[PDB]
C-alpha cells in the first residue's frame, strides 16, 4: 500500500429513483461482491428523513438501471435508519447490516440476496455511552463500523465533533458485550476528523487502514488515512493532509468532466466479505458519494450520487 494516492473517477453511477418517495440523495454506501453480483446498501436522504435501500447489479455499467429494494418493506422497517455497513459474520453464518437509528444498530439475514429478510433493529448498547454523551458537543452519533480480528470485534463510531470512538467485545459474544468506548482518535478541530470512518485489514501485511472524512479549508469533503499494526491503534498518518490526501478533489482525475468537488462517505471494494473487513493493497477502488459543486441549501436535501474511484498509482494487480 502506497503513502500517496491518485484516482480516476467515474461519472455519477447511482442516484435516486423518480418515484413518490422523492428521495433527494443516495448516500453512505456499503458494498460487497457476492455470487457474481454487486450488493450495495445505501442511505436514502431527503428533508423528511433517512432510511435504507438495497441495490444489486452484475456490472458497473448497469448500476444506474438497477432496481431499488426499499428496506422499510423488510422487518427492518420504517423510521430513521442511516449509513449502513454489510458483512458476513462467518461464525454465525449470518450477514449483518450495521447502521444508526439514534443508537448503534444492526439487522441480520442468512441470505444477502433476500432483502425482505433483514430483521427489525437491535442495538449494540442500551443507550448512548457516557463517554459519547460527554464529548458529543452539538454533534450527532453516526457512522457505525465493525471490524473483527481472530479474537475481538471492534465497533467504531463518530460524533461529528472530532472524536472517533471504539468499543470491543469477543468474537464469540458478538453482537453482545461491547464495552465502554475509548476515544481512538481525536482532533480539537472537528472538521479535521468529522465522520464516516472505514477500518480495514490490509491483506499481505500485519497492518490496518483507517480512513476518515474531513471538511477541508475550502469547505469540501475529503478523506484522510492512517495505518496501524492494531485495530486499537496507535494510528500513524499515511496520506492525511490536504496536499497529500487519501482522496480529495486534488488527487481525483475524471475520464469525463469533473462532476463533484466533494469526495464523501464511501467504502473500498474489499478482498473478502467476512467480519475481518479485508482489502487488497492492489487496484484500490472507492465507492463514494459526490454532488454538483453548485448545490446548496439544507444539508438533508443535497443531491448526493454514488461514483467509483479507480486507483491510478496502483502498486500491483
Ligand atoms: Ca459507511
Ligand atoms: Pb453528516
Amino acid at each position: 500500500l502506497p503513502s500517496s494516492f491518485r484516482w480516476s473517477s467515474s461519472g455519477p453511477l447511482i442516484g435516486p429513483k423518480s418515484d413518490s418517495r422523492r428521495i433527494q440523495g443516495i448516500k453512505d454506501p456499503s458494498v460487497v461482491y457476492h455470487d457474481g453480483r454487486w450488493h450495495v446498501f445505501a442511505s436514502t436522504a431527503k428533508t423528511e428523513g433517512y432510511n435504507l435501500v438495497y441495490i444489486s447489479f452484475t456490472d458497473w455499467a448497469q448500476a444506474g438501471s438497477a432496481s431499488f429494494y426499499y428496506l422499510d418493506q423488510a422487518p427492518l422497517g420504517t423510521g430513521y435508519r442511516a449509513a449502513p455497513q454489510v458483512f458476513y459474520f462467518a461464525p454465525q453464518r449470518l450477514w449483518y447490516l450495521v447502521y444508526q437509528n439514534g443508537n448503534a444498530a444492526y439487522s441480520t439475514n442468512p441470505d444477502i440476496n433476500n432483502p425482505a429478510g433483514w430483521t427489525a433493529p437491535r442495538t449494540f448498547y442500551s443507550g448512548m455511552p457516557a463517554i459519547i454523551r460527554n464529548n458529543i458537543g452539538n454533534g450527532h452519533w453516526v457512522d457505525m463500523w465493525v471490524i473483527c480480528d481472530s479474537s475481538l470485534c471492534h465497533l467504531f463510531s463518530s460524533d461529528d465533533n472530532g472524536h472517533l470512538y471504539r468499543s470491543q467485545t469477543s468474537l464469540s459474544n458478538f453482537p453482545n458485550g461491547f464495552n465502554e468506548p475509548v476515544i481512538a482518535m481525536q482532533d480539537s478541530n472537528k472538521n479535521r476528523l468529522f465522520e464516516a470512518a472505514n477500518v480495514y485489514r490490509i491483506d499481505g501485511s500485519n497492518e490496518y487502514l483507517l480512513l476518515h472524512e474531513a471538511i477541508g479549508s475550502d469547505g469540501r469533503r475529503w478523506f484522510r488515512s492512517w495505518t496501524s499494526t492494531s485495530i486499537a491503534g496507535p494510528w500513524r498518518a499515511l496520506a492525511d493532509q490536504e496536499s497529500n490526501p487519501f482522496a480529495r478533489a486534488n488527487n481525483v482525475a475524471f475520464t469525463g468532466n469533473a462532476w463533484t468537488r466533494d469526495i464523501s462517505h464511501g467504502e473500498l471494494i474489499r478482498s473478502g466479505n467476512d467480519q475481518t473487513l479485508p482489502i487488497s493493497p492492489c487496484n484500490l477502488r472507492y465507492l463514494y458519494q459526490g454532488l454538483d459543486p453548485n448545490s446548496g441549501g439544507d444539508y438533508n436535501s443535497l443531491p448526493w450520487k454514488l461514483g467509483l474511484l479507480t486507483q491510478t498509482n496502483s502498486a500491483c494487480a
